[PDB]
């Protein structure tokens, strides 16, 4: 059925695809290697901003945090623009959804503190959600190295997909602080030709990407139908076969969406 034509997309593109919808109380969950292991990559600077902000008040977004250029380990579109002013919490917030900064995001790991530079204590708060599965272990840029069938700094479309429904949907924030996360994700700027591609142009649709080596590529969304109806899309690819140089491929999670959304209409 629906499993034909993932398993089809995972021939057509050389790749191992992971699907997962929460099922709703109208209609059942989708799942396509669900429960296997794919590696965070990107995708964890979402729920690792509402760490951040599930710890301390909203004043903490004032705090100023100042930086050298030896820190800039990865993409950080926007941390390169502040070496000498420095960047407060907020800001960092605001790169590590909306640009995928990850200097951004290894601050942000620091201010969590902790051993491992701020990696247990994400992995301590994805526990807090009943995520007994992910686990983080390094920062940017190593944590999308890892080889294959290695477990360090994965997840699964299950886990995340459910992770992700109770920080938009459920009551993980208080609202004010649950307004902040959404609108960052609603205006991310690197999400554009992947889910947000397969749905039709009148769905909302929010998200945050990832990305790495061993072509993988990720995306994970909350999309309102346009009755008005949320689901939770987690699209998960890896193509291991051609080693760590491999080429990932946006079409394919783009072709993924297009289905699910023919289901869910
Ligand atoms: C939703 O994203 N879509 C985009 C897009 O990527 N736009 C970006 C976005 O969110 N932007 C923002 C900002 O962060 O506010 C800005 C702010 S840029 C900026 N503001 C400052 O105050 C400053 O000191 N320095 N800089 C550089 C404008 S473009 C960009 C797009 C590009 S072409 C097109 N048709 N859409």
């Amino acid at each position: 059925d629906l499993a034909d034509r993932f398993a089809e997309l995972e021939r057509r593109y050389d790749a191992r695809l992971g699907v997962y919808v929460p099922a709703t109380g109208t209609t059942a969950a989708i799942e396509y290697r669900a429960d296997e292991r794919f590696a965070f990559c990107s995708t964890f600077k979402a729920p690792l901003v509402a760490a951040v902000l599930h710890q301390n008040p909203l004043t903490h977004l004032d705090k100023l945090i100042t930086y050298t250029s030896d820190d800039i380990r990865s993409i950080s579109p926007v941390a390169q623009q502040h070496v000498q002013t420095g960047m407060t919490i907020g800001q960092l917030c605001d790169a590590a959804i909306r640009y995928s900064d990850g200097t951004a995001a290894n601050l942000l790991l620091a201010d969590l503190g902790g051993p491992g530079g701020g990696t247990a204590a994400f992995t301590g708060y994805l526990r807090s959600l009943g995520d007994t599965v992910s686990r983080l272990d390094a920062e940017e840029p190593e944590l999308n190295r890892d080889p294959p069938g290695d477990e360090r700094d994965t997840t699964t479309p299950h886990a995340i997909a459910l992770v992700l429904q109770q920080l938009v949907l459920g009551n993980a924030l208080p609202p004010d602080k649950r307004a902040l996360l959404t609108d960052w994700m609603a205006r991310n700027t690197t999400g554009a030709k992947r889910i947000r591609a397969g749905f039709p142009a009148d769905w909302k649709v929010i998200d945050k990407t990832g990305t790495g080596d061993y072509g993988r590529a990720n995306d994970i969304a909350v999309v309102w139908s346009p009755t008005g109806v949320p689901y939770v899309v987690a699209v998960m690819s890896d193509r291991a076969g051609g080693g760590y140089d491999a080429e990932p491929r946006e079409a394919l999670l783009a072709e993924a969406a297009t289905c699910v959304a023919g289901v869910l209409a």
